[PDB]
């Protein structure tokens, strides 16, 4: 029952220690408090009444911002995003390109505005400050952790960019992990626009800040000594819109290609598999069969572990956006397999993260531009940081399933 | 009656003199003739029969070019831009993304072709030469003024780019003002595709050349001494298409974000306003209430000044593209408020200009790349140049309303 | 009958010799074997039974990959690419922007993957090696020839990029010609998605490798002495997707502008032509009237030579993508002129090539970046290389019509 979850949490911690760079250098206060916060935060907003009300209150505000932004895309694409689309095309009336992608544009502009007004820096300074006083982590790596709740892995270190070129290997690794453990505000609203419960997305985004530091300081403890703008608000929105547009195009091209490639792979796997009496062999079968123990370990029922593995596996070997796209039909009344509400929550939390191999290349570009002489260290710690980010997402899912 | 318009023209001139860098250095021949041309040009093509026929003749040619270009977008988006769209989605059958944006691509390619053939340089040389002989303005600043009738604020100085790094502060300011007072050929056809009367757009584009110089030489008189390609036609079209595409994407992202942001602001203004007994408070109400005196001053009737202020205000605090997008429904039979034909003309002229704060950043990029050591002067004169450009648009509207 | 084709082949060879840089330096083994291979390859896969089966087998595999990739665009654009589109908009239900353009994205990602796995380098090394052993051409120029079968003119030299800056003028010219004589895998599937028979596209792509070398070594014989990566597979796909997206946007903007420009030209040609009693004068009439002898020479019947000339002419003076777009309606049951199956094949082969003037600018960018000190030689040999590429496409069409 609940005993299988606590074992899950133990196993995840165990792997991180086995993969640590120095188990004897692990700060017990740091990693103890880090797990304490993520677990308590999970308990707070998923179990206790007052915490649940604050979460559903924040989520409804996020849901209101999404609808407001939809006025923009409604103007541009008109009746192609209206209700008449469902009367004509039925299910295919929902055009992903016009329904989900424009959200990335609006939210990138909004967060750009919130940075200009100092609202973002205000929240980050509070959360980032609470972490470093409780965990003993450095100032810079804690701010980047807190920022990563709302923005992406390449945008979060920007709030501490003059400290990045000279921060320690453990600091840099943590910064990498904070980005891999979390997502971004823009894609968040995208996933929400696909049917993913906002309550789970907001919850997972916040639990990423302590969770990211947790596995950063487990797998790479501090063995060194750390240290220590647009002209107007309209320009900020325009710049954010531009950045969002570029991101929207990239995600769209990736989804067309990757899905197309998976369709090509499934065709080949059917022919190759047929040679071994398995003509029905697909990529989803391999991934499900391979990740089922991992899904079963984080709290997914035995009879649903394989289907859960398909999504968790797809997120790891590609990215969370593709995983969510294949998991979204399972959130409607036209779902091929009716899953339990607890399993739906676990997958939602386990997928909520940029933790994949492709993000290393993205970290080399973004985070590497802030410190060009540190691109070697980033590439070297890349895979370890991806694993650490994966453990953080899996821990958050285990915690989530435990309190649900 | 007509007395309120002439007062309007006087007030606008008055503000420019009060904000001048040296009232004693103002060249009476320059600013006298500049106003004389803009006023006479307004009289010519809006009042006298022969001038009205030349304007409607040029506009019908512009309207024919638009339809020819529509063959391109009709090929790409097929039935999504056909008449069947209105039978199915009704009003929402008009998809802005496919109906207006592709025009920017076609017209950018066409103007690129016209530059290659020397047709553009031919017209600019005549109009630019007539201005400098009548106003006494320098050669370079006059060519940039004439070019700005047809192209954008960053493209117009390109016809005199080797003279920009060494031109006087008054010359540079004028170049900045010529761009802010006018629009571009590409967006022109876009506004026309939204229901804005082409006759008003062409008229305002031409009146921008003397009007831009007028307020440039009022607010910043000359106190110094001024001085003095693609391989084939198919390459020119391709390059122009590419530039148009990039612009089309930017405008689209901006419209999605800005409209979405306004929707978000109106939601917040309803809550904040509710604290003061004004739950119906919106951005349009603030802008209308604040710009109504200005609209009333340029010739808009008292009972229509507030609605007119909403659009003029939105153009100033954001850009003219967003203003036109909110003003276009007022040009159809489904308009929420039926406005007088004179008020519709005034708003059309007052909106026709790139005069906004965001254009300073764009001027720093485009015009600043032509003279990197002059980016300080551009940023310093930015706001003054925006005001000057605003006065030029307001003057053109007052003149327009006077002869109508 | 078949005598008119062999005359055609002779004439094409004749022009190349007349335009040669040194007729006395032409290697008879090189150009003899080069024509021998292209002619035999044509005989193999268009005439002999076994060769026809291998071609239709490869084409059905290409047709299967296309459909697999379509799962990606089907996810993004939903019902806008469904069968319901034809029930509502009829013929206009086929939206080119969503039906053809996304193919460039998928195929660019796939070929990027195939390069990473070493599959591309494996095939190129075999075909490129067979050519240089049979023709006596250099190693580098032969690999670029073989690569050009599957990829574009700027991508093909990348497999021999450290040998490009120091290769001979004849080598560089051949590299330029190999790219101009062929197309790319991505646009190939695009043309196939417009109704162009895949069998003709695959055939022409392969016959371009010897055909490109053939006219390279005729018009520019060797008079000198020649010499002699993404972190993971998912990164490769993502990079290829990005490159495909950029290309998809460019092609789309070009098609909107060029078609729009042609519509504008036809309007002007109707007025200008009206002055000489020819109000029905259009661009298609001029191009058809001017290229009809050329089409008649390559095997197109007298009564179909003029219509065939319209398409061949449009490909030359613009690009093959625009030509195919105007030729595609002639491949359906709603064709304005029912053409013979042999004429449809000839046009398909004659159009299959990047041979146009605009590609010189593209060669200056791509191939010129690999050897910046050789941009002068590229620009100098540009037009000659375009002619050579045109002759290669015309030869392939003549050969095709001969065996059909
Ligand atoms: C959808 C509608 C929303 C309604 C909200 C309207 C907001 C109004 C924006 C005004 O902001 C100002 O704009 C200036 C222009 O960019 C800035 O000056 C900046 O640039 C000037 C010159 O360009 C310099 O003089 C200054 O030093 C520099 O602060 C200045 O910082 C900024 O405060
Ligand atoms: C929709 C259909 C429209 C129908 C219209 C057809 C127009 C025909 C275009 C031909 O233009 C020529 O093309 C050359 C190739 O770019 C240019 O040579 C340029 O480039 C050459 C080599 O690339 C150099 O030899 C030259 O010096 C240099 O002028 C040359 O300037 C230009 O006149
Ligand atoms: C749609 C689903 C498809 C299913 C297929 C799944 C394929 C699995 C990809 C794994 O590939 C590895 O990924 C590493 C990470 O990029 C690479 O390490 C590279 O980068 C490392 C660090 O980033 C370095 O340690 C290495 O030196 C360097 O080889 C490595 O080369 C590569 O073999
Ligand atoms: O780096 C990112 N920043 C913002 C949004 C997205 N991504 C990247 O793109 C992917 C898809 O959302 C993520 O897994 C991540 O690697
Ligand atoms: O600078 C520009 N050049 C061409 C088109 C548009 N714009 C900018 O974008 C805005 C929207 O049309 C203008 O206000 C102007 O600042
Ligand atoms: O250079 C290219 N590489 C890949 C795809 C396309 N093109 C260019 O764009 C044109 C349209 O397919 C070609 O004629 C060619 O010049
Ligand atoms: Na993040
Ligand atoms: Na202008
Ligand atoms: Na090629």
């Amino acid at each position: 029952s609940l005993f299988m979850s606590l074992i899950g949490m133990a196993v995840l911690l165990g792997i991180a220690v086995l993969l640590s760079s120095n188990r004897k250098a692990i700060n017990l206060r740091t990693v103890g408090g880090a797990f304490a916060i993520q677990f308590s935060l999970g308990a707070f907003i998923l179990y206790v009444p007052w915490g649940q009300e604050l979460l559903r209150g924040f989520s409804d505000a996020v849901s209101n911002v999404i609808n407001y932004g939809n006025d923009g895309t409604s103007f541009l694409f008109g009746g192609l995003v209206s209700g008449k689309m469902f009367e004509v095309f039925g299910g295919g009336g929902f055009i992903f390109a016009f329904r989900v992608l424009p959200t990335l544009i609006f939210f990138s502009a909004l967060i750009s505005v919130l940075y200009y007004l100092g609202v973002m820096q205000w929240v980050i300074r509070i959360l980032g400050g609470g972490l470093q006083k409780a965990l003993g982590t450095s100032r810079a790596e804690s701010m980047s952790a807190a920022a990563n709740i709302f923005v992406g892995q390449t945008e979060a270190p920007l709030v501490v960019r003059p400290f990045v070129p000279k921060m320690t290997q453990s600091e840099l690794f943590a910064v990498m992990c904070g980005g891999l453990a979390s997502i971004a505000g823009g894609v968040l609203a995208g996933y929400a626009s696909m049917g993913v419960k906002i309550e789970y997305l907001v919850a997972a985004s916040f639990m990423a800040a302590p969770g990211g530091l947790l596995f950063a300081k487990l797998m790479m403890p501090e063995t060194e000594k750390p240290q220590d703008k647009p002209a107007n608000v309209i320009d900020a929105a325009a710049g954010g819109a531009s950045a969002g547009l570029q991101l929207a195009l990239n995600v769209g091209a990736m989804l067309i290609a990757f899905i197309g490639l998976i369709a090509l792979i499934n065709g080949m796997l059917g022919g190759i598999g047929g040679w071994f009496g398995m003509p029905e062999l697909k990529l989803e079968m391999l991934l499900g069969w391979l990740f089922a123990p991992l899904a079963f370990l984080i709290g997914v029922p035995w009879n649903e572990a394989t289907v859960a593995g398909e999504f968790i596996g797809l997120k790891t070997v590609a990215n969370e956006f593709v995983a969510y796209s294949q998991f979204a039909p399972y959130l409607t009344e036209a779902a091929p397999v009716v899953l339990s509400e607890k399993t739906k929550a676990i997958i939602s939390f386990a997928l909520c993260g940029f933790a994949n191999l492709s993000s290393i290349a993205i970290l080399l570009g973004g985070l590497g531009s802030l410190a060009p002489k540190r691109r070697g260290d980033i590439a070297r710690m890349g895979v370890k940081a991806v694993i650490a980010g994966t453990l953080s997402n899996l821990m958050a899912a285990t915690i989530a399933g435990f309190f649900l």
